[PDB]
């Protein structure tokens, strides 16, 4: 019934890009009563490519796909947009991504609406939210973000193939930090099934199988299958996006990386994962947690690697 | 909550698999009150890269998907199966001979006695074919091969066309098979309840129209540099979405089915008509006049098909 909203969508000819925008299209993301309409941008090179992207989201004849444009150019991609993906980064300098994120910051505080909902998903996300809100003059800088639904939807994978129990049953699971090798996996607040889950697995299985397991999970697929996490970081970014629209469910809360406002002493500016619930299109980080030593030791390690990049892009003028 | 379905589904590590598991265990495809459990198959040169998609699928935390199993033997993969997506086929008719007689029998052995079966892999009508023949014990009905794409594909050059959205488009009909020589019905396709003819006319229907469904996988192939494997698997999604749940009322979709001699369509042949669907079964619509245009167009595949079938008997499959 609602009126249609207009989706951004970077590096859209992508594997990340193929594996989200159709489900986009079938509504999985804002919902079956929202109609959107697709705004994709590539780098020139790849416009060819996106052009056949284009004729395959027709050939689904999707009913929530209201409208539909292929561009290389920002300001027509961002032009009022109510969500962003940013998805495209450099292929693999920080000066590329630097380049990009300014130039997509910039555009988007042009052309987008003003509270437009960012999602940085390409690598190193936290640093190019952060270089995207930072060049992104009359937004919000709170309405900037990146992804760290994939680490946290591996590690709730992790612990339920672990405890025998169902992944809908596994609530208030945490990823502290950025999506990096010292990212957090955190299973002191995390319940099973209504138990503590350090109830179910003791602490030598959470050092040394979980976070492992966790933080080198990306690897082992790419062992696999010769290529990326596409289909699963895809609907990771779909879930991030949904959460943060349509709400988190009552008593559970997802990660989200987000500007840090100085919360559980996390240095303030840097974008960093936090445990968050989401209502009406905001998030609140969730308080009230305790934090032992062994959580606290890590996520200073991550906050210190989000600084060392931080006063890097400084380095920069970015 | 519905106790979970299995639902097989073979070349799962393919382009097409990759487009179509996510949104299964999704609840994209039988609906977000009924579980399932995927059951996938590939050869055996390809298992590894299938633990990766299976990795992936459990690196989404599905909450519907009750579970999931990866083989390389489809005796294991179709046991107790409801639904079948043979995605896979060779990569020529003795390859897809010994595939698809291979998993017909696999399917007679060990799936349901009323496993929805799905044909994907080209050429989809005769490996259908193949397949049903060699399944002694289940319903030949329920073998199915896919024309959903190019039925897909025709709403939406009609709705570009006639600048309307494509839910006010309904019973679009592609006869025949997913091949070049296939025909898409404008005749009895309606527009905002309106024949589509009272709102494009004949020139186009048949210079432009009717090519351009044709030559759409190309175009695709020729831009991507790859083929159409995530709008092939929605068009799968919904072949067997529709068949399980329903049509819409007013409405039809079109799928090959093992013909029984109507319209003009040599029985036995699996071959793509106008259907609906209700309560799980499908029917094929009847009554439709049909005009001598279309009816020389239809026999083009038709026969072509029922020439396949006499080469397939001809060689013992």
């Amino acid at each position: 019934m609602k009126a249609p909203v207009r989706v951004a969508v970077t590096g859209a000819a992508g594997q990340i890009g193929y594996s989200l925008l159709f489900r986009i299209a079938a509504g999985e993301m804002l919902g079956k009563d929202q109609p959107v309409i697709l705004q994709l941008l590539e780098i020139p090179q790849a416009m060819k490519a996106l052009e056949g992207v284009v004729m395959e989201l027709e050939d689904c004849a999707f009913p929530l796909l209201a409208g539909l444009e292929a561009t290389d150019d920002p300001k027509v991609a961002f032009k009022d947009a109510d969500y962003a993906l940013l998805v495209g980064a450099a292929p693999r300098l920080l000066q590329v991504n630097g380049k990009i994120f300014t130039e997509q910051g910039r555009a988007l505080a042009e052309v987008a609406k003003k509270d437009v909902k960012v999602l940085v998903v390409g690598n190193p996300a936290n640093t190019n939210a952060l270089i995207a809100y930072k060049n992104a003059p009359g937004l919000n800088p709170r309405n900037f973000t990146a992804m760290t639904r994939l680490d946290h939807n591996r590690a709730k994978a992790q612990l339920a193939k672990k405890t025998g129990t169902g992944v809908d049953r596994i609530r208030r699971m945490t990823v502290w930090g950025n999506h990096s090798s010292t990212m957090f996996p955190d299973l002191f607040h995390a319940e099973v099934d209504g138990r503590p889950a350090l109830e179910l697995v003791d602490m030598e299985w959470y050092e040394k199988v979980f976070i492992p397991t966790v933080a080198q999970r990306g690897a082992a697929i790419i062992q696999a299958r010769g290529a990326s996490s596409a289909a699963s970081a895809a609907n990771a970014a779909i879930e991030h996006i949904r959460d943060w629209a349509l709400g988190t469910p009552e008593g559970d809360w997802v990660s989200m990386a987000v500007p840090s406002q100085g919360e559980y002493g996390i240095p303030e500016g840097i974008v960093y994962s936090f445990p968050v619930t989401a209502k009406d299109g905001a998030y609140r980080v969730v308080e009230g947690l305790e934090i032992n030593e062994f959580a606290r030791k890590r996520m200073e390690i991550t906050a210190q690697e989000l600084l060392d990049e931080m006063e890097q892009v400084k380095a920069l003028g970015l």
